[PDB]
């Protein structure tokens, strides 16, 4: 099964998930449009996570990060007054080091999420959406700037009036990810932000065409009128989307076949329909892994119907 | 007072210096031939070892990162068996990054200094011989490669059979370098490698002359036949220099006036007079920073002499 992941709201169901089915199984295509190059190396906010949550060092406590990483690097700048942009643990930093140097031998972001991957003796097949560069700049009545900057540097607090996610026109899907498309045919949107995470995975070239020919399943970001977590409320309004489970189904209208909102809005049935996909309510609030397990068995049952 | 420097043996006359004369009139020129860029962040091992001394921080046990540094970032790629090449300690990394970071926004090398300077707090005049880049390789009986590959990597032990200070030619005296030598007329070339450290600087193009209208003292880095430590001992001879206090004097013959050798080998004073520089022999094994100190003293009495 392959799963297109954020790097929060995915990879809560991804923590719940990888008890349901058998890891090798499940592949992720990680978003990208969010990486960075901070401090000299690249750093792969969506994707890293997702290799800290199956290498079962992800810090559950937010959702980012090694557990107990240590900030001597940080702290001591921390001292110097110098921002370095994102809270940085040691540990934490040598995944981008790592990733950085096979990046600066002409390797790849996917050979070094293998490399990676094969360190961190994960069963699982992560693969980012694509090997090109991909950057997503928020349009604020303040100015343009990039995602980082706006989410950590600025608390969300801009008003966003636009979103801009550059060079995904000219980005490829990895090769690796149109391989596993092809010995797949079960496709899980996981519940992460739909126009900054989703959005550039589906928006790469071919993407939504190859997602016509599979079964998509997708479990709505949106719980009520906002989303659980993120700036999910300010950039899809601003965006055109309306913040709803109904806008996230009408987002992937083009190949969305099964919808999996939550129970606190169960909608109108035949308003789905008319959108041509099943939907469905349950209990997305992912509040432990036996939710996120929980929820999991309801989206394998999905599939399976 | 200007003074060429190293990461040892410089830095260790400096530490009983700075007790003698007042810091802001210390202008310390470093060796940049030893920089190398490792984990997308430029080390400068001369450079830095200088402002740590200076910023009361350095690691007086092995003289160079520092003191009671954290491993985070090491260690951790320790686990995952990846050499770094060099072990860098935390906060002797945040070094790096800062130094990187502006050098990354469009300054230069001696910028980087400056800022690291006063964000140290030092009062002492910090300077990189050269804003261009220099690379100090050595010629072994296994292939030419980086000066710190052998040192550092083979343990120095590969047979040496040339050095090659690559970009030197082709380098250009520190702005600020050559603008301190417009205002001070003393200098002191201090007890490093005359060749991968005192030699790149001299060797810079318009160097070695401006050293002939100057006072310039020297203390010899190798007491007896072989030096206090450093690969000295190999280079200079497979360089075509004397492994003694007799070859260094020879060395900078074209515009050494005063030279420092220690005491532990009276050599013919009157072999130096006919050398063109006037011996003088003292206990230059400096012990701890009284040695410095004391050292020190010698040092500016054979100035104002
Ligand atoms: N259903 C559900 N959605 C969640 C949960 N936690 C976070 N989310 C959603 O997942 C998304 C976070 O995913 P991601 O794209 O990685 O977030 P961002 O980069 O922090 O903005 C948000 O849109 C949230 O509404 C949860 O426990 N349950
Ligand atoms: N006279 C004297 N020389 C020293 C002392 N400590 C180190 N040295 C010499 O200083 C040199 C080290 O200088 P440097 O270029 O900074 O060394 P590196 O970091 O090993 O490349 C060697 O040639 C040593 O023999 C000391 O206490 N007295
Ligand atoms: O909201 C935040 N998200 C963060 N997400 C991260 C993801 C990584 O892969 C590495 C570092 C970070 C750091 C932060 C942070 O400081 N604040
Ligand atoms: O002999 C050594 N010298 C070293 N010299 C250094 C100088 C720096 O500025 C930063 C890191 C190092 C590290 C080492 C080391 O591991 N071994």
């Amino acid at each position: 099964m392959i799963i297109f992941s954020g790097g929060t709201g995915t990879p809560k169901l991804l923590d719940g998930l990888k008890e349901i089915l058998p890891e090798e199984e499940l592949t992720v295509v990680v978003n990208t449009a969010e990486d960075l190059w901070v401090s000299g190396n690249l750093i792969s906010p969506d994707l890293d996570t997702v290799l800290y949550l199956f290498s079962d060092q992800i810090d559950r406590k937010r959702w980012w990060g090694i557990e107990n990483d240590t900030f001597g690097t940080y702290e001591r700048m921390k001292e110097l007054g110098i921002e370095e942009g994102l809270k940085l643990g040691d540990r934490d930093r040598a995944t981008h080091i790592i990733r950085s140097n096979i990046i600066r031998d002409g390797a790849s972001l996917t050979d070094s999420t293998v490399k990676l991957s094969s360190l961190f003796g994960i069963k699982a097949n992560i693969l980012p959406m694509s090997d090109d560069p991909v950057s997503t700049y928020i349009e604020t009545a303040e100015g343009i700037m990039h995602f980082q900057d706006f989410w950590i540097g600025k608390r969300g607090e801009p008003d966003v009036r636009g979103v801009d996610i550059r060079g995904v026109s000219e980005a490829s899907i990895s090769p690796k990810v149109l391989e596993a498309f092809e010995k797949e045919e079960n496709i899980l949107i996981g519940p992460s932000n739909p126009i900054t995470s989703i959005g550039p995975i589906i928006s790469l070239p071919g993407m939504r065409e190859l997602l016509k020919k599979k079964k998509v399943v997708a479990v709505s970001p949106i719980i009520g009128n906002a989303p659980v977590s993120g700036p999910a409320g300010k950039l899809m309004p601003a965006c055109g989307i309306e913040v709803s489970s109904m806008g996230v189904a009408e987002y992937y209208q083009d190949f969305l076949d099964v919808f999996v909102f939550d129970e606190r809005d169960r909608a109108d049935e035949f308003a789905f329909e008319r959108l041509g996909c099943h939907a469905s309510r349950a209990d997305t609030l992912m509040t432990s892994t036996e939710k996120s397990k929980e929820l999991a068995e309801i989206v394998v049952q999905a599939f399976l119907e």
